[PDB]
């Protein structure tokens, strides 16, 4: 090789056969990706390959219903763009514009019949969305709004009942949802606030339990999270502060015993942690740092083992990474590159 | 409230919102279930509730990929019946049939557009199937055969690809297999042997890695293994023997960290076990006792604290369970109830 806390640089996945991949952008605008050779922690990896192409939002991947992973970008002529394995194991298509106008990093989720749809604002900073017509495939329907008005990017999860939420700030600065109301359908409610004051991109997760959270940083720069109360349906809670003081967006993920644990640059640019303690209902840890110097948001997954590992960019520009160990975690290592925020929000 | 290896008793999941949930059979034929209140292990439980039904096989749960669960059985009259929940938080359906007639217990998955596919025995001793015709809904496909003769229950599973692979035993006492060409698909490939001879039912694992694993008893009551060398692909291994002198079926699933484990009922009526050390590609422990007086092969599943949770017949005829602790397992409690071994192959 107006604004919103620091991204995430990475999409990263675990992938079919175990193994995490992670995709990110190069300064002249290419794709490009790495991945583990083997489905454990500290496997080596691949090393940085370019996809080519030419784009300007984060590239999101996905994985479909058949495996195949599908990379969503938008393009420079500010169309939705994809790219896509042809098997799980096997090599890329070409690029391929899905058109419209798009204004966002894409967000995507699969629905219970397997049709992948896509979420972007629009010119309008509408919400829009299109989708695959067929499970893992395309043709793709026409564009077509949910409205609203969002001023980040937007983020789509699934319930525990396969309806399709998704969530972005307002132009008051609070968090707003829309959801479907039937898996698989075209029937959306309206849009509903649930409040607050956000100053980073929202990120969703499900829970064990089957309901959905919501983090983001506040208005005070501490991190605040918000749920469903009942599983796949309101009310939700209030805002919940978790305290610390960040610098980039949150990003958070499970452990293997479903514990939650969230991420985040902290004052002093380390990558700090906090986490549920004794089961996926207990209370959440003091902020704690794992060190580091990062110059974007962390991106947490976790392996093949059950482990967490956290990507996060450097102050060389490379992606640098850090794992949990039985112990501990483990030191900073390097896996080269010279990555990008492309984020089409900032 | 021509032969195998003592079956397992139950059908267990971990449902939508993260609770166990099992379901047996009483004396009178009815079909019953019990489930936990909390998502957590040790949770209390509802205790026994009667679903009706007169059934004449093993009854099968399976998850809609709405998160619906849904029960599968013979009925009396040897037809494939059914009974579902109107929502994922809610109550059942009437029993409905899907006519055909069978002789083997069925054995369910969904495909990748989310349509389950039902696989069964037939009056020839044929494999025969039947599917959902749009996702997670009736109404459902006509019967067709997937031929082959086979002598034990069938079972299903998903490769990392999401092609469709079902495993019985035949004729000659080996294990056979047959594959979907294409996930979502009515393209099937000939049945193929896997060798060797086996005395029970087969259970199918995929790993972490994203290759099908299958287990079973040998003709010399060992526990013996046979697995895809390449993800979602063969060639397969040899059958390895995983040691044991095992008195019923195996059941096997994934410690949090993927670590595959094995359990049977063992020569002294107690439950056994061996495991996977280090990682999900490392060498399997000796076999170790967990106690209990069992009068069925034990049913194995992972709750939402990423433990192993297991249940067997015990000598009163109630269910009895046994979980993974920090330091060991459990001490064995009852769930009570009274349950007979429904299987249609026996
Ligand atoms: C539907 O409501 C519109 O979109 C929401 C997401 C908010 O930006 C709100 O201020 C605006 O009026
Ligand atoms: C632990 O190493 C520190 O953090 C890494 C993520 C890099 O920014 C590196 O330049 C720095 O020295
Ligand atoms: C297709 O082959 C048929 O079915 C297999 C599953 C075996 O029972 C074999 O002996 C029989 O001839
Ligand atoms: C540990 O308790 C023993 O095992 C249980 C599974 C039951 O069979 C019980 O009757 C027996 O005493
Ligand atoms: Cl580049
Ligand atoms: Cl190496
Ligand atoms: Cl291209
Ligand atoms: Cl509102
Ligand atoms: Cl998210
Ligand atoms: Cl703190
Ligand atoms: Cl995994
Ligand atoms: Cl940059
Ligand atoms: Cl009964
Ligand atoms: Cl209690
Ligand atoms: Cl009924
Ligand atoms: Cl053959
Ligand atoms: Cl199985
Ligand atoms: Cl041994
Ligand atoms: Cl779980
Ligand atoms: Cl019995
Ligand atoms: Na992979
Ligand atoms: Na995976
Ligand atoms: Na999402
Ligand atoms: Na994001
Ligand atoms: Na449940
Ligand atoms: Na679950
Ligand atoms: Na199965
Ligand atoms: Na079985």
């Amino acid at each position: 090789m107006s604004t919103i806390a620091l991204s995430e640089i990475v999409s990263v996945v675990n992938t079919s056969d175990g193994r995490l991949e992670v995709f990110g952008v190069g300064t002249d605008k290419a794709v490009w990706h790495n991945r583990q050779m083997a489905p454990h922690t500290g496997s080596p990896w691949s090393g940085w390959s370019s996809l080519k192409g030419q784009v300007t939002s984060k590239p999101v991947v996905y994985i479909n219903t058949d495996g195949r992973l599908e990379v969503f970008a938008r393009g420079t002529d500010n169309a939705l763009w994809h790219i896509w394995q042809t098997a799980t194991n096997a090599g890329w298509s070409n690029w391929q514009s899905l058109g419209g106008v798009i204004t966002s990093n894409p967000a995507i989720y699969a629905n219970t019949d397997g049709r992948l749809e896509v979420f972007a604002r629009g010119a309008d900073n509408a919400l829009w969305h299109i989708s695959q017509t067929t499970a893992h495939s395309g043709p793709w329907s026409s564009w077509a709004s949910l409205n609203g008005v969002i001023t980040s990017n937007p983020t789509v999860h699934i319930n525990s009942d396969g309806r399709l939420e998704v969530f972005a700030r307002g132009t008051d600065n609070a968090l707003w949802h829309i959801w479907q109301t039937a898996p698989d359908s075209n029937l959306w409610s309206s849009w509903e606030s649930l409040n607050g004051i956000i100053t980073s991109d929202p990120v969703v997760i499900d829970t064990a339990d089957g309901r959905l959270e919501v983090f983001a940083r506040g208005a005070d720069n501490a991190l605040w999270h918000i749920w469903q109360t009942i599983s796949h349906s309101g009310p939700w809670s209030g805002w919940q502060s978790l305290n610390g003081v960040i610098t980039s967006a949150p990003a958070v993920a499970k452990n293997c015993d479903n514990r939650l644990e969230a991420f985040a640059r902290g004052t002093d640019n380390a990558l700090w942690h906090t986490w549920q303690t004794v089961s996926h209902s207990g209370p959440w840890s003091s902020w704690q740092s794992l060190n580091g110097v990062i110059t974007s948001a962390p991106t947490a997954v976790r392996d093949a083992d059950g482990r967490l590992e956290v990507f996060a960019r450097g102050t060389d520009n490379a992606l640098w990474l850090t794992w949990q160990t039985a112990s501990s975690w483990s030191p900073w290592i390097s896996l080269g590159g010279v990555l990008i925020d492309a984020s089409a929000i900032k």
